[PDB]
């Protein structure tokens, strides 16, 4: 049970992450080194799912030899549609799970989506995650959080908003990234030309031009500005592209 620090896997944020191999058993794990932290550990303790980075102790986290999904996205091209769909199915299984136990990640992006040895996707980094349901009671969010290109529009213009649609929106931006190798906009504000174009349905422009019509139909349903109108996860599960054999 005396781990060794073999190499640095990741850097940035308070601390840096390293690969830790057990001396005896030789189990490989990852260590996040930070000197906010109390909640991440708290939240991690609740998490048990095959599409969420496992929490071992304290941080000691499941090791993903696959790397970041981000590094499976060729710039300006994306990836083969079948891979995108499989990654999206798993991204959805993971989110359904978090929402089921009343947790929102709040920072979904390809940098926070890891892959294991069988290319299984793992939601990682709950440092920004928070509780949005407790005792069957929903709490609206009010703190602005995340990463501008993945963030939903309501987060920028409403004092308070629901947690789930914010996560749905960001999953859509990820899907866009997977099928086009580019992010549609710097942020979903009106001042942003690229977001205004999308609202006006100018889909002949990039990145939408690069996306087949079936997936794009789903992106039209996810990237809806009104969070009340935005598609929910159970309805994403019934979507034709989502259910298209590939
Ligand atoms: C490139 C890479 O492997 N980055 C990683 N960051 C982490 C990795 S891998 C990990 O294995 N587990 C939990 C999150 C920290």
């Amino acid at each position: 049970e005396d781990w060794d620090l073999v190499q640095t896997l990741g850097e940035g944020a308070y601390g840096e992450v390293q690969l830790a191999v057990n001396r005896v058993t030789e189990e490989a794990v990852a260590v996040k080194i930070v000197d906010n932290i109390k909640k991440e550990i708290c939240i991690n303790k609740m998490l048990n799912h095959e599409n969420v980075v496992k929490f071992y102790g304290h941080l000691f986290l499941e090791y993903c030899s696959g790397g970041e999904l981000f590094d499976r996205i060729e710039p300006d091209i994306g990836m083969p549609e079948p891979d995108a769909q499989r990654f999206f199915h798993q991204l959805m299984a993971g989110v359904v799970y978090l929402h089921g136990i009343g947790i929102t990640h709040r920072d979904i992006k390809p940098e926070n989506l890891l892959l294991d040895e069988r290319d299984n996707l793992k939601i990682s980094d709950f440092g920004l995650a928070t509780v949005f349901r407790y005792n069957n009671r929903e709490r609206l969010l009010n703190k602005m959080c995340g990463t501008l290109p993945y963030v939903a529009p309501e987060l920028l213009k409403r004092r308070e908003f629901h947690a789930e649609p914010v996560d749905v929106w960001s999953c859509g931006i990820v899907l866009t990234a997977m099928l086009a190798g580019e992010l549609p906009w710097d942020q979903p504000s009106d001042s942003c030309q690229e977001y205004s174009d999308w609202k006006e349905k100018k889909t002949y422009l990039n990145p939408w031009k690069k996306i087949d019509s079936a997936p794009l139909a789903l992106l039209h349903k996810i990237l809806v500005e009104n969070p009340s109108a935005r598609i929910t996860i159970p309805d994403i599960k019934k979507d034709r592209w989502y259910n298209k054999p590939l």
